[PDB]
């Protein structure tokens, strides 16, 4: 792919599952998003906190983050701002297994290189099905340091 010279930073945290999906961002490209296969046997609320750090020096403006849960559009509130970070928080309600798609763009040239994860909200075990055009990794915890990034 042709280098864009744009490198955003993006971490995604599943609060109640205590899971850190870190460095979800493409290591090159003005786009962000991911796919999260959520598996559950019980009815629960799943809280996502997304900490976005746009590459301001190389963009005119930061695109919004959108989301679809099982095809249905879900509002992704930008609830807080720091001097460098945009902090999104979304809460979904699921009764069975669900797929959550975060995205900034519709074009496949971007969405096809989003990383894809599986998260079992009952066993809290995970799996990186596809890293895409990223260096993403999953920590089975949420550090206090990461928490203070939005607290």
């Amino acid at each position: 792919h042709m280098e864009e010279g744009i490198v955003h930073k993006l971490d995604v945290f599943l609060i109640d599952e205590n899971v850190s999906i870190k460095h979800v961002n493409l290591f090159d490209g003005d786009s962000y998003g991911c796919n999260i296969h959520l598996k559950t046997a019980t009815c629960k609320y799943i809280t996502f906190i997304l900490v976005l750090e746009p590459d301001w020096e190389n963009i005119v403006e930061a695109k919004p983050i959108h989301m679809r849960l099982n095809g249905k559009k879900i509002r992704v509130p930008l609830v807080a701002k720091t001097h460098t970070s945009l902090i999104y928080k979304v809460v979904i309600y699921v009764e069975e297994d669900a797929l959550a798609r975060f995205y900034s763009d519709v074009e496949r040239s971007y969405t096809d290189v989003y990383p894809t994860f599986l998260v079992n909200t009952d066993t809290r075990r995970y799996y990186i099905l596809d890293s895409g055009r990223t260096y993403t990794y999953i920590d089975p915890f949420i550090s206090d340091g990461d928490k203070r990034r939005w607290l």
